[PDB]
């Protein structure tokens, strides 16, 4: 089963770190622009946006810890290699590998997590943090109603203890993931993905050890990653790196939200804008969430 | 190959105009009727049934879409599965064996009938008794994260079909073993009679019956919930005496303390924990069929 390249011009690197390898595409030239995809996608996610951020800048397209192509570190009973924290930690030692220790970073969904408990974590890495249509884990969970519950229901769902959801899922992950896909758009089919970043998607989901990773993700999302999210609020800590909220008018951050309200307390400087997308801004509105990106972290 | 764990009880097919609902019948005396749960049949009752079999004329009942009742087909609203649907229904059933005023213990989802049967038709029961349940709307009201993730399922089974219904199909088994163990104190199927995990499933192999208990689930999530949203809304208690019971490691006591939650739905309702998990009439059948039995008789 081949798959498609969907960066042309852009090299491929698998960059060693202490838990692992990270995946990478890497084209471009300019400020370091780290790129990390979410769930259940790949770092081909960015395939629209990328090009476009290359034009001004070193892109690394990224697969999470354990997703795509990337290594998977072995769990543990507290899942901390997912952890938004332990995966920081990893990508900081990746970008470190190529010699950014000062780089942007823009993130989706889980990468998004990763990205924003960067800055809380390192903040001295990040000239720049964008989060594509994400709260805080910790707005998730302290918004946990009943209609929450029911839209986020994977966030309980996949974090059920072993094997319980690698077990469901396992029963149609083909379509598991494309309901996933799918439900998230504005538009509610897979019209709006490209068909080769769908067989990208559908490929690593169709994995057990990949799927058993992305279910300790957020297992880690419904634990440590809460609770570390809990230590900062609690302490007033604030993202003190330049910030950009996107998120879209049909995604999975704007319902109990209005995220740049909900993001101005997680960060001093913070500026959010409205895409016209469902959850998968890169790939439902690609122009328009390069457009701001671009906007945002050109300088440098 | 499923075993009769109700020796000497009758078999009934009711026909309603929802479908017909099987029952186990035994007994003599006032009509009780019992009703099951998620993801079980009318046999979890096999262990208490018989002692309340020489008080009461005990029927045994098969959720409408559950067990061997009849599935009526579903809507977008999900409307046969949502208890009131389900409480019209099994009165409808009780009515074709004349029987107009019963008791009615509930467990799990059957419980959310009963108790839906007794805000909508309160004239239709005597007394009743619901088996580690706290009302829908409580659950939904009391989803925080804690909450969602020991109840995910509340959640999972309600997402819009296909998604649970494929999820479950690639092996029903491993998923309806796994909540029946997850649900007892134990956490294992030691406190069920193999017999009796077979006839659930069995019950669970069957796509269509699975479809059903994520109907059920869906209208728990909506339409139950916003009838019950009406009720406590509208401040209607349930006027008839009732029992509410519950497993100390259940999942009514895991939302809120469940007497204090009832007396807010009941003007009469008394409460004992049970050592037990959630299938109390499994886990604890003495004590479950010594507390129904005092509870209903006089």
């Amino acid at each position: 089963p081949d798959l498609a390249d969907l960066f042309p011009g852009f090299g491929s690197e698998w960059i060693n770190t202490s838990s692992g390898r990270i995946f990478a595409r890497v084209g471009g030239d300019g400020p370091p622009l780290l790129l990390l995809h979410g769930f259940p996608q790949t770092h081909v996610m960015w395939h629209r946006v990328a090009p476009k951020l290359a034009e001004r800048f070193k892109v690394i397209v990224a697969d999470l810890p354990g997703y795509g192509w990337s290594d998977m570190p072995e769990s543990d009973e507290q899942h901390t290699p997912y952890t938004k924290r332990a995966m920081a930690k990893q990508l900081i030692e990746a970008m470190e590998q190529l010699g950014h220790v000062h780089f942007a970073l823009a993130g989706h969904d889980r990468g998004a997590r990763v990205s924003y408990r960067l800055a809380l974590d390192s903040p001295g890495r990040l000239s720049k943090l964008a989060v594509l249509d994400i709260l805080p884990t910790y707005e998730y969970w302290q918004r946990m109603n009943r209609a929450y519950a029911l839209k986020i229901y994977h966030w309980s769902f996949l974090a059920q203890p072993a094997p319980l959801p690698e077990n469901l899922l396992g029963g149609d992950p083909d379509f598991y993931v494309k309901a996933k896909l799918a439900s998230w758009t504005r538009a509610g089919d897979l019209s709006a993905f490209d068909p080769r970043a769908v067989e990208h998607y559908r490929i690593a989901f169709a994995d057990p050890m990949r799927r058993h990773v992305m279910c300790e993700d957020y297992r880690a999302g419904a634990y440590a990653d809460f609770e570390h999210d809990k230590i900062d609020v609690e302490a007033g800590n604030k993202i003190p790196v330049p910030m950009l909220a996107l998120w879209g008018a049909s995604g999975i951050a704007q319902s109990a939200a209005t995220p740049l309200d909900v993001w101005r307390k997680w960060a001093s400087d913070v500026q959010g804008a409205p895409i016209e997308s469902g959850h998968f801004l890169p790939e439902e509105a690609p122009d328009q969430t390069a457009e701001a990106l671009v906007r945002f972290f050109s300088a440098a």
